[PDB]
């Protein structure tokens, strides 16, 4: 651990669930300049908000993974400081917006291979993460993307992106993070496009029943979006599991390193 003197303190990086995160400085221990994300808690709810926010905290001194953000540290104190790195380009789902152009497949199909590896690890630790989602993740490089933290676990809900079950019963189970993390797989290969955009989250379910899909996206390969739509059968156990996906989608992308000349 490290302590207040370490962090400077320098902008608001923006508004979380539990309120400001801030860019920063850390300073080692030792003498060196990490630039830093600090994530702290709101005016926060009495207990219910704290509570959610240790919660964080500790699952992520147990964590590493290198498509995970990276926790450099923690302040215990009064505000309780998460010492992240940070990633100076931001939200998956605005470098991707403003690159419709730069980036090749093979990227796209990189970066859901990476998270896939991300949800890999997850399941092994036996960590869900229910906030897998473009806005939700970060770009640290052109050629790495690092999963939020902050749905990390085990209101505002989203819907658009959760597996029936998840939306009848309240379970999030490691299969309904599969159909949630294909979600996310169409929304980078659609460049940032809202899943659903045209219903309101109240008759998305009706629309999974009578058997209804995301549109295929345009730069993504047959194979590649069949293997989205088992990740959303209806049926949990015909859904494939990480380890599946992983093995697979590092297919679709040494084979598509290859239909590059
Ligand atoms: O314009 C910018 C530049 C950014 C750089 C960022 N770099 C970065 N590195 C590490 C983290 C970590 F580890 F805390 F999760 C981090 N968190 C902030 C963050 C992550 C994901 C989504 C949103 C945010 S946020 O910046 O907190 N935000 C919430 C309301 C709109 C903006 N940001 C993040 C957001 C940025 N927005």
């Amino acid at each position: 651990g490290i302590a207040r003197e370490d962090v400077v303190l320098n902008r608001i990086l923006g508004e979380g669930f539990f309120g400001e995160v801030y860019e920063g400085v850390y300073t080692n221990h030792k003498g060196e300049k990490i630039n830093v994300a600090v994530k702290t808690c709101k005016k926060d709810c009495t207990l219910d908000n704290k509570e959610k926010f240790m919660s964080e905290a500790v699952i992520m001194k147990n964590l590493d993974h290198p498509h995970i953000v990276k926790l450099i540290g923690i302040i215990e104190e009064e505000p309780t400081w998460i010492i992240m790195e940070l990633y100076p380009y931001g939200e998956l789902g605005h470098y991707l917006e403003r690159n419709k152009n730069s980036l090749k497949v093979l990227t796209l199909v990189l970066y859901s291979l990476q998270i896939c590896k991300a949800m890999a690890y997850l399941e092994s630790i036996n960590c869900v993460h229910r906030d897998i989602a473009v806005r939700n993740i970060l770009v640290a490089s052109p050629e790495c993307v690092k999963l939020g933290d902050f749905g990390l676990s085990r209101t505002r809900l989203p819907i658009k992106w959760m597996s029936p079950e998840s939306i009848n019963f309240r379970r999030f189970t490691t299969a309904s993070d599969v159909w949630m993390f294909a979600v996310c797989m169409w929304e980078i290969l659609s460049f940032g496009k809202q899943p659903f955009f045209w219903l309101e989250n109240k008759d998305v379910i009706g629309v999974l029943e009578k058997g209804d899909r995301l549109p295929k996206p345009d730069l993504c390969p047959p194979v590649l979006y069949t293997l989205m739509t088992r990740c959303w059968d209806y049926d949990p156990s015909d859904r494939p599991r990480f380890t599946e996906l992983v093995c697979s989608l590092s297919d679709v992308y040494q084979m598509e390193k290859d239909i590059a000349m």
